[PDB]
């Protein structure tokens, strides 16, 4: 750590506090994260070398006096940020239809090479003055898990964790970051989140009243899965036009995929990159500040 100058904390993550740093022997600025078990040595060294440009780079993993920090990349900006800063305005569409594009290209990669996310939210999507956006922290979750709070104490939110997950499935696959995408989708859009839930049944509920309640006829096997009850109530589904207007048919029809209730189902980010929303794709430069 002795080769890292501090700058300025940058936020609080999942694991640890994230910093601005200087690297002194590079002269690089990087986003230094203090975060140890063989098993997430190996796993983040392997994510070493998931080099794509939508994917912010692991620049070093440093483990000493029994400790784990990790050498990202730094971006200057979150879409949550940005979003909040477009909020009286909205994020032009050509921009959104950008942003989307791109991270589908970063799940895409990734789910190639059999690596999920799997706690995707605009906290950890970085945008440049470029109009590039990049996937932060990406396979994280495998190596460290998801926990309740964070090292803070902060509630990580649920807003974008894909129904699965919910209910009790234990073995998930890389559909649980497209459904996250979807949600980031819908809120660009709408300028609101889609499913901002306060517990996890406040979670499954919200997504029951927009989507159905989801039975053996659109999610076989769903009422055996370990926190699936009969009790449940059953909602019906609403039109996405209600859902997410102004999009148009082609980002609806993206969209409603992206949401499909059976994983196996839902698109994948390879079959999302040829859908026709992305016909007209550009790459705009935002509008942004620092
Ligand atoms: C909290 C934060 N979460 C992320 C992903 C942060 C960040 C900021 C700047 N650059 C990088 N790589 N990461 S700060």
């Amino acid at each position: 750590m002795e080769n890292f100058q501090k700058v300025e904390k940058i936020g609080e993550g999942t694991y640890g506090v994230v910093y601005k740093a200087r690297n002194k022997l590079t002269g690089e600025v990087v986003a230094l994260k203090k975060i140890v078990p063989s098993t997430a040595i190996r796993e983040i060294s392997l994510l070493k070398e998931l080099n794509h440009p939508n994917i912010v780079k692991l620049l070093d993993v440093i483990h000493t006096e029994n400790k784990l920090y990790l050498v990202f990349e730094f971006l200057h900006q979150d879409l949550k940020k940005f979003m909040d800063a477009s909020a009286l305005t909205g994020i032009p569409l050509p921009l959104i239809k950008s942003y989307l594009f791109q991270l589908l290209q970063g799940l895409a990669f990734c789910h190639s090479h059999r690596v999920l996310h799997r706690d995707l939210k605009p906290q950890n999507l970085l945008i440049n003055t470029e109009g590039a956006i990049k996937l932060a922290d990406f396979g994280l979750a495998r190596a460290f898990g998801v926990p309740v709070r964070t090292y803070t104490h902060e509630v990580v939110t649920l807003w974008y964790r894909a129904p699965e997950i919910l209910l009790g499935c234990k073995y998930y696959s890389t559909a649980v970051d497209i459904w996250s995408l979807g949600c980031i989708f819908a809120e660009m859009v709408t300028r609101r989140a889609l499913f901002p839930g306060d517990s996890e049944i406040d979670q499954l509920f919200r997504i029951f009243r927009t989507l159905g309640t989801p039975d053996e006829v659109v999610w076989p096997g769903v009422t055996s899965m370990p926190d699936y009850k009969p009790s449940f109530p059953k909602w019906a589904r609403q039109d996405f036009s209600k859902v997410v207007p102004p999009l148009d048919e082609d980002g609806r029809s993206l969209l409603s995929q992206m949401l499909h209730y059976d994983p196996n189902k839902r698109i994948s980010a390879k079959a999302a990159l040829a859908h026709p929303f992305f016909q007209d794709v550009t790459k705009p430069v935002p509008h942004l500040r620092l």
